[PDB]
């Protein structure tokens, strides 16, 4: 499948960094061939892909190949909405003339004049966060290339600023240091001012959503949790949680650093009540048993910033998953422990509980026979979050009670990367690693590669 070997392809970037051999040459001839038949398809999967799962080099580069396609005269309205849902940070634009810059293609007039209007239309101080002066294919490169007609008297002065920097006008140098100066960004106030009591309780106003989550620490350090002006501020900032763009382990690892550090109690009910409530909506119906694997070997930073081990990432994603879901969360190491039974503590209680005790060795098919197997389960759906290695013949029990039922499917997520990305193969999908956008990597697996085609269409074609 095409279509289907096009997604897998696409969505494996996110193990295999987001950007040649195998893959470039697969992933042009696959992308050629769908943007000529499919360019529907093509275009919800750079929507999905950017969006869904945050992928900036992949959908720059289906866009590239949209442009080159029989779609660009046949359905110029879809390229356009296209980008509109492709080009979403300052330099995304950039990443599409980078790709077509890679292949050896000329760059036509269609796509000039895409990336000039996009030029126009920025907001100016977003165009200048992302100059990617010392890039190749930077923002100069971009006005030098495609042209554009300033439609604006300030977006003249911003392409002349950009385009020679030191070498422009004062008249423009000015303007350029007024899209900084005027709605600054807390980073502004705590870069220009430095870090004291002072110039955080400054920044706090600008504070919202993931940025204050990540920034309590600050916060706490200058004392700012003790003052009560802050507290007031921090608990209006906190009534509107449910509206935060932010996954529910920013909020584990939150609460962690403030475990560590001894933050105030009350910070921390705040951060443990917005994880509470942190259950994404999801596609996915019907009771689910989650089996994590908490062997020692799980306990591994999930990457080299977060404060996070692996344990943690995966329990807390099944955990809030489960509650959505309904249905069971074992974990397994040397042995399966059942924490259904426990599932009404609080998820930061649950998830900290689990992870006091863990650790072991790893023996999947054991802990698969006590859980699913010898138990007779009767959901439809198995997730197992593992870091096993590789083994011959693998899963034969879960086969086995994959087809003692109906409809049912299995979904192995490997966080070290042994497995690849996969749809269903005998009833079980395959993940290559782990992600925080594995909620949505998981809804398009299990539709297959028969549904995958209509499903990213009928959800993500761009408007
Ligand atoms: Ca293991």
């Amino acid at each position: 499948s095409p279509h289907g070997e096009l997604f897998t392809l696409v969505a494996s970037s996110l193990f295999l960094g987001d950007n040649g051999g195998e893959r470039v040459e697969r992933f042009i001839n696959l992308a050629t061939t769908l943007s000529k038949e499919d360019p529907e398809y093509v275009a919800s999967l750079a929507n999905y892909a950017r969006n869904e799962l945050g992928l900036r080099s992949n959908p720059a580069a289906l866009v590239a190949h949209l442009f080159y396609s029989n779609a660009l005269e046949e359905r110029r309205d879809l390229i356009l909405a296209t980008t509109k849902k492709v080009w979403q940070r300052g330099d995304d634009h950039l990443e599409t003339l980078a790709y077509v810059k890679a292949v050896g293609w000329k760059l036509r007039s269609a796509l000039k004049k895409a990336i000039a209007e996009r030029l126009n239309d920025i907001p100016p101080s977003l165009l200048l966060k992302y100059k990617r002066a010392r890039r190749v294919v930077s923002q100069r490169l971009a006005i030098r290339l495609t042209h554009p007609r300033p439609r604006d008297e300030e977006r003249s002065l911003l392409f002349q600023y950009i385009v020679k920097g030191s070498r422009a006008s004062e008249e423009a140098k000015k303007l350029a240091e007024e899209v900084m100066e005027e709605r600054p960004t807390w980073e502004r106030i705590i870069s220009s001012k430095g870090s004291t009591p002072e110039t955080w309780l400054e920044a706090l106003p600008h504070l919202n959503g993931l940025s204050l989550v990540r920034n309590l620490n600050n916060l706490f350090k200058h004392g700012l949790l003790e003052n009560l002006e802050v507290k007031k501020t921090i608990e209006d900032k906190f009534s509107r949680s449910g509206s935060w763009k932010i996954f529910p382990f920013q909020y584990y690892s939150a609460l962690k650093m403030g475990e560590k550090e001894g933050w105030p109690y009350w910070i921390m009910a705040l951060l443990e009540e917005a994880l509470e409530s942190s259950a994404p909506e999801t596609r996915l119906e019907g009771e689910t048993l989650f089996l994590v694997d908490v062997s020692g070997s799980m306990y591994y930073p999930v990457s080299r910033n977060s404060n996070l081990h692996m344990a943690e990432a995966a329990s807390v994603l099944a955990t809030v998953l489960v509650k959505r879901l309904g249905g069971e969360l074992w974990t397994f190491a040397d042995e399966a422990q059942d924490y259904t039974g426990h599932t009404h503590l609080s998820t930061y209680s649950l998830v900290r509980k689990i992870v006091r005790e863990g650790r072991g060795g790893t023996y999947l098919e054991r802990a698969i026979r006590k859980a699913i197997l010898d138990r007779s389960w009767t959901g439809r759906r198995v997730v197992i979050i593992t870091d096993e290695q590789t083994h011959d013949m693998p899963w034969e029990a879960l086969k086995d009670w994959l087809r003692s039922g109906e409809n049912r499917v299995a979904h192995i997520i490997n966080v070290a990367g042994y497995l690849p990305t996969a749809f269903p193969e005998d009833r079980i999908a395959k993940v290559g690693g782990w992600s925080d956008k594995i909620i949505t990597l998981i809804e398009s697996l299990e539709v297959g590669e028969e549904g995958i085609r209509n499903f990213l269409v009928s959800n993500y074609l761009p408007p």
